[PDB]
DNA sequence: ATCGCGTTGCGCT
DNA sequence: TAGCGCAACGCGA
């Protein structure tokens, strides 16, 4: 899974996609852990953004930053014209408040966010989209 | 109607 | 501890 603190209107269509469908695993990870009651300190949250090893237990206090994150993605997804069946942000009111803060992205994350999609990209220049053209390659 | 491709970490046995 | 498969899907060829 992944989640990238970049803008999501430059985002590949396919990085837009894979994000939409990806974000909402981590407030169902959430919601499991709340179910075997467990609380937000029994996990080993990052102090600083990371890619791989740690990264979505980073944002298992911040369920604000992806719920508001859900909302600009669906319009995203809405403008580009992709038939997606989940037009509706999910209601997260069911979630201990602990997990669900905000987060303000330091611009070194964000820097960090990109290098990852920047060479995901490369792998495959040609094939990644924006809004239905191949601008990348 | 079908097939490849997009992420990759983390929960549970 | 180690390994395994799960977890918001829809588009372009």
């Amino acid at each position: 899974t992944r989640i990238n603190l970049t803008l999501v209107s430059e985002l590949a269509d396919q990085h837009l996609m894979a994000e939409y469908r990806q974000l909402p695993r981590v407030f169902g990870a959430v919601r499991k852990h709340v179910a075997n009651g467990k609380r937000v300190r029994d996990f080993k949250i990052s102090p600083t953004f990371i890619l791989g090893a740690g990264h979505v237990t980073f944002f298992y206090d911040k369920l604000e930053f992806l719920r508001k994150r859900q909302i600009e993605l669906i319009a995203e997804c809405l403008k580009r014209g992709f038939n997606i069946k989940d037009t509706t942000v999910q209601d997260i009111s069911d979630i201990p408040q602990e997990f669900r803060g905000d987060y303000i992205p330091h611009e070194a994350s964000i820097a960090i966010s990109q290098a990852r999609l920047d060479e995901k990209i490369a792998q495959r220049p040609t094939w990644y989209k924006y809004y239905g053209k191949a601008i990348y390659a």
